[PDB]
C-alpha cells in the first residue's frame, strides 16, 4: 500500500507560516500596531487631562507558539498580541479600557473594533487582535484580560484571570525535538482542514490546539537494529482524530428538546474554560460529521495501492495544496 509521509511533509512545507521569532514581516506589522497604540494613546489622554498609561506587549497565539498557517486566498493572517497596561483592574471597567485602545487605533488601517476578548484592528489581508490586560502588580498579583463588549450587560463585563504564558509554555514543552515537530505539523494540518471545510461555525484554532495538547500522540517507528526513526503523520492524525471523536458527548438541550454531540476541551491553564463553549449544538454536530469524514479519509488513505488515490482522498479534506501525484 502506498505511503503518504513525503506528501504530508510537502503539504506541511506549503501551509506553514514562520513564527514571530523567524518572521521579520510579522514582527514589523506587529511593532507597527504597537507603535500606533502608544502614539495614539498620547492623544486620547491629552484629551482626558491625565498621563498616558504605559503598556508592556508580548507575543500571543499561533505565531508565538510556532503553529501558524498561511491563509487560503481571500483569508486573513491573525496577528495575536497582548498588552499589559500599567493600571489596576478594580479601578476601571474593562470595556472602558478597551475603548482607549480602540480610540488610539481609530485612524490606523481600516480602524479598530472591540471584541469580547480583544480589540481587533483591520488592515489589507490581516488583522491584529490585541488582548488587553491589567498590571498584576497593581491588581493584587493576577493577570486578568479585559472581557466584555460595548453592548455587553454588567455581569458580562469582567476581568478574567488568564495565563497566556502558561498556555504557550505547555504547548512548547509537551514534547521535544522531532516529536514536538510532528505535534506542530498535526495542529497545522487540522488548521488547513478547518480553513478548507469550514466557513470563513469553524473549530477554533485554540480548540484544536488545546485538543492536541490533551490527546495528540506521536506516531513513529524505531528500527530495532539501526535505531533509525521514521514518523507517520497520517497515523498520528488518525489516532488523534479518533480520540477527539471518542470524547464527544451527546448533550441534551432543553430549549431545543433534542441532544447535540458536543466536544468539551478545557484550557490546561487558568481559567480552564471549555474552549469550544461558543460553538452551538448544530455547529458541533456538523463539526463531528466532518471530523468523522476526515477520519474515514485518513483510513482510506492507508489502504490505497496507488499514491494518486491515497492523496486524492486526503486532498478532498485538506484542500488543493495537498499534493496529488498524477496517476
Ligand atoms: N476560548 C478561549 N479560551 C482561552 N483562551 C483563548 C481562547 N481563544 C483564544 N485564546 C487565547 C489563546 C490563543 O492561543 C490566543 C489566540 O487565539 P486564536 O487566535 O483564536 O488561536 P491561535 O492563535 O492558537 O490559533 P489560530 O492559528 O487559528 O489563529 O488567545
Ligand atoms: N481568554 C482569551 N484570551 C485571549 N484571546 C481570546 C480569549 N478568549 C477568546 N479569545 C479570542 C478568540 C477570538 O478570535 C477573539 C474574540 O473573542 P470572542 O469571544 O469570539 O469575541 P466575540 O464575542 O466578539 O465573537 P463574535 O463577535 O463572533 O460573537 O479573541
Ligand atoms: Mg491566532
Ligand atoms: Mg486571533
Amino acid at each position: 500500500m502506498a505511503p503518504v509521509q513525503k506528501q504530508f511533509r510537502e503539504f506541511h512545507d506549503r501551509i506553514k507560516l514562520a513564527q514571530y521569532d523567524e518572521n521579520q514581516t510579522l514582527r514589523d506589522e506587529r511593532d507597527a500596531v504597537l507603535t500606533a497604540v502608544r502614539e495614539g494613546l498620547k492623544k486620547v489622554f491629552a484629551d482626558r487631562g491625565e498621563a498616558a498609561p504605559t503598556f508592556t506587549p508580548f507575543n500571543q497565539g499561533s505565531y508565538a507558539m510556532n503553529t501558524g498557517v498561511k491563509p487560503l486566498e481571500g483569508g486573513e493572517y491573525d496577528i495575536d498580541v497582548g498588552i499589559i497596561l500599567n493600571i489596576a483592574k478594580d479601578d476601571h471597567d474593562p470595556v472602558e479600557v478597551k475603548k482607549w485602545i480602540r480610540d488610539a487605533l481609530k485612524d490606523y488601517g481600516n480602524g479598530a473594533e472591540i471584541r469580547r476578548s480583544c480589540v481587533t484592528v483591520f488592515k489589507p489581508g490581516y488583522h491584529v487582535d490585541l488582548a488587553v490586560y491589567a498590571d498584576p502588580e497593581l491588581s493584587g498579583g493576577t493577570l486578568c484580560i479585559a472581557k466584555g463588549k460595548e453592548n455587553s450587560g454588567d455581569e458580562h463585563r469582567l476581568w478574567q484571570i488568564s495565563d497566556p504564558q502558561g498556555f504557550q509554555d505547555r504547548i512548547a514543552s509537551k514534547l521535544s525535538g522531532d516529536d514536538a515537530a510532528q505535534f506542530r505539523r498535526c495542529i497545522r494540518y487540522l488548521k488547513r482542514w478547518r480553513d478548507f471545510r469550514f466557513s470563513s461555525a469553524a473549530p477554533l484554532g485554540i480548540g484544536l490546539t488545546a485538543a492536541a495538547y490533551w490527546w495528540f500522540q506521536v506516531s513513529k517507528r524505531t528500527d530495532p537494529v539501526s535505531q533509525n526513526v521514521t514518523y507517520d503523520d497520517r497515523d498520528a492524525l488518525e489516532q488523534f482524530v479518533q480520540t477527539m471523536l471518542d470524547n464527544f458527548h451527546d448533550t441534551w438541550d432543553s430549549k431545543d428538546q433534542r441532544s447535540y454531540p458536543r466536544l468539551t476541551v478545557e484550557l490546561p491553564v487558568q481559567p480552564y474554560n471549555d474552549v469550544f463553549e461558543k460553538m452551538t449544538g448544530m455547529q458541533m454536530e456538523s463539526f463531528k460529521s466532518k471530523l468523522q469524514a476526515l477520519l474515514n479519509a485518513l483510513k482510506t488513505a492507508k489502504s490505497r495501492l496507488e499514491l494518486h488515490d491515497a492523496c486524492k482522498a486526503l486532498a478532498d479534506h485538506f484542500g488543493s495544496e495537498f499534493p496529488v501525484p498524477e496517476k
